[PDB]
């Protein structure tokens, strides 16, 4: 018999978080979501590569959830009549029955309401977990997102002192492995089933095809580029749901950062690159100095500008030229 | 002139741990192990897949063995003359002679005694190393295991609070490289020498066939599931000889983990998935909240569910409907 | 308007390091520094294979920068007309316009002058970033080097004792991509943009051929050893531009390690092996307790033993039986 007051989230579509409250005085709520699973032939890359993506909520990553240490996360999965396949979700952020997968296995046309206390701060990993081989499957095929669960008091930097941050953007790295033709193409196929073989055949082998930030090579470029300006304080939340990650922002640091993603435990200050452990998330703070172009990247270089992980910010502002300047330009070598 | 009094140690096959104290009035010890080294053919899979196994004592990993910080280990390696080839031991824990290697080169038919010092605190890999390109060889062939060195006042939260565990397991995890023929099937071979040509050009490409917990896929399930109680407290130590992991327990937490593994160190906190660096072991201790199955993994899904990486854990007690709960089974959307 | 002392630097070959102050009692300077490029063919192991190699200063890894916190470093970067490409240079110790990379893009027969504030403390990759595909295969070519910015009052254990080396050395570890021919030998090439396309499939299959600590398959051993004396703390500062490592020290320890080499953080203490991310450095210490060889190698054994990757310390002084001790020389089993 919880009767503890309710709250409705509406979700939004990363890199974008749902608004929240970091430092709160409200207690302890029942916090409403809904995820609906949609399965959806999806284009990737410049090229016109397809992949056959398993999503939550149609998007890859499935969007980040943020709630507050010991509020009540109550979550409805429905599994739509136009999927295929049963799903389900597991929540690292959760205790018992497998994360929830053990509670939530519904077949399409059906849903389930999976409730559960957030008793673990930081940033967590969520995804589909079927069973056996599939578990696998359903990950590398787009369905994890992530969880966020914030102290009451906002974070801090281990020494007292609060930070707080201008604006949150979740970015999801995603790990795929389409499958090759003898000439050398990518291959298409019309199900996720029947991709089923030729893709479990190469994942077995390690290798992805593919390592994109929310779902598609350039998601995160050009108009959809991630924004700030000189003086903002952002936090960049990372999730790997099976492979590591090693995200480094290109003129910038990482000024606090939680690696692990566990608020627990003090930031590490002024890195430049830190590591996201397949199967979690971190969160990383930086405060911009200086305008114009960043790129944020794994780094390993070869995924980053070869295989399609690489996003951009565009920084508005002043020059800082105590920070860095171009003392002579390029000239010919006397 | 080393007359401290001398302690005999009966190892026990993992995932088990022999009998230990965690804080002790002990002073330091010459405590005593033997190890015998024996080559032999292994079934590594459910469809019969064989391996040229060579361990220590017979099981892959070795026994954990554990000292307390200050005591001197004294080791009897023991090299069969029913052995065809010569072996060693590299202890991490210890300093001087490539950790022990440069001492203890055995033919079949020798054996060699062994006396360091455990000055530093923690879990530690040791291995065979016999030379050359048989070092990656004769580890990843399953000749590698762990110690653990304790604090004589036992672990602490590094907050001044002891951490004391009910029970400790030892998961060692084993990359395996098993060639295949033109078919695709996985070969087989008379001996290890046989075998050596085609397995080191499969292993200097980088990518294992298998990777498993205590020797085998499904070693760690069934029967010889791990086992706890709500309520108890539980030390997992976790080694990797040779490449990395990325354990996680579904469904629970690290709520104290060591992931280099040193007790010099304060743990980290509240974790969902930690790394164990190639080449190292780690600890993390989890108190049980919830009964039921969980599922202990290295967080590359691929590698847990298709490659062997999965143990479980039945846990009894009973069930805390709020920290998770089934809202509304599985129905009809309506 | 920036009228501070001016210091020059003559930069020394890794994996020596530059004379330098650890705690000074000087004020902020602009220390300058000077890299030349160099596009050349080179041999990277013992059976004579080439590689198109493009490097600073003609050395991989590029030498360390050796500054202190407030510094300014002054690079003048030199691309003579005798190369084929345009280079730039990154420095993950920068702040603004992709850490110089936007600034310093010069053809052959140019030269550039780049001022960057050390404003973050640690160790840092510096790496040559043309845009586009050109920045992986750059990079993985040799282009990378590491810079140290040290705090004014040198390292601390982070518990209020300095922490002082002896000596430091540099090392830089190369993954290398080096293409087959259909004999399964490496095939060597006439330019490095003949190399190219060969190189650039390889790059993406994620698979190394080789994996070389400066420059070649056992540059750091036999004549050129890394030396050390019983009682000397050597400080070891590795980087990785663009692929994991775990550095371990055969026979020793890290007795205070910045696994993600910045000193904001406090070190951990007594690891047996660490990590290096992708894109950064890392640096350990340790004070020598035994006389005899010891080995550096990345603990992916493969790699270490088959690939490239292990260097060799030869210690001088007295053996220390209390530490570790043969008890009984290899004698026939009883
Ligand atoms: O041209 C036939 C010849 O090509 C191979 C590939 O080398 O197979 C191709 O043609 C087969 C018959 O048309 C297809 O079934 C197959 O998918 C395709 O690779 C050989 O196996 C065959 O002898
Ligand atoms: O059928 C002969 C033909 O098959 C190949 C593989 O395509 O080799 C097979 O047969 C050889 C001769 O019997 C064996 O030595 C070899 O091990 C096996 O792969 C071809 O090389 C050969 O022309
Ligand atoms: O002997 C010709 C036969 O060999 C193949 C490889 O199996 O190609 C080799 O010879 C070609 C023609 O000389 C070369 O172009 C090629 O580089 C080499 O691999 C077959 O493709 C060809 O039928
Ligand atoms: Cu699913
Ligand atoms: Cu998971
Ligand atoms: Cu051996
Ligand atoms: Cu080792
Ligand atoms: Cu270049
Ligand atoms: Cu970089």
């Amino acid at each position: 018999d919880l009767k503890l007051p309710r709250q409705k989230v509406e979700l939004v579509a990363p890199p974008f978080v749902h608004a929240h409250e970091q430092a709160t005085k409200q207690g302890p709520k029942i916090v409403e979501f809904k995820l609906t699973i949609e399965e959806k032939k999806v284009v990737i890359d410049e090229k016109g590569t397809t992949f056959q993506a398993m999503t939550f909520n149609g998007s890859m990553p499935g969007p980040l959830m943020v709630v507050h240490e010991g509020d009540y996360v109550e979550t409805t999965l429905v599994n739509p009549a136009t999927n295929t396949m049963p799903h389900n979700i597991d929540f690292h952020s959760a205790t018992g029955a497998l994360g929830g997968g053990a509670l939530t296995l519904i077949n399409p046309g059906e849903q389930v309401v999976l409730r559960w206390k957030a008793t673990k701060t930081g940033v967590f990993v969520y995804h589909c977990a079927p069973g056996g081989p599939m578990i696998p499957w359903h990950v590398v095929s787009g369905m994890n997102g992530a969880v966020m669960v914030l102290p009451r008091d906002g974070l801090n930097d281990g020494k007292g002192h609060a930070l707080k941050y201008d604006k949150v953007y979740y970015v999801g790295e995603q790990d795929m492995y389409v499958p090759r033709d003898e000439k050398g193409n990518f291959k298409s196929y019309d199900s996720p089933g029947e991709a089923f073989t030729d893709t479990e055949e190469m994942m077995k082998k390690l290798i992805p095809s593919h390592v994109v930030f929310n779902g598609k090579v350039g998601a995160l470029t050009g108009k959809n580029a991630l924004t700030a300006n000189v003086g903002e304080n952002v936090l960049i939340v990372h999730s790997q749901a099976n492979r590591d990650s090693r995200p480094h922002l290109i003129g910038g640091h990482g000024d606090y950062v939680w690696e692990t993603g566990k608020f627990g435990n003090a930031p590490e200050v002024g890195l430049e690159t830190w590591f996201i452990r397949g199967g979690s998330a971190g969160a990383a703070m930086y405060k911009f100095m200086q305008p114009g172009i960043y790129a944020y990247v794994t780094h390993n270089l070869i995924e980053a500008a070869d295989l399609g992980a690489t996003a951009h910010f565009k920084v508005e502002g002043k020059w800082n030229d105590d920070l860095m300047t171009q003392v002579k330009a390029p000239a010919e070598i006397p």
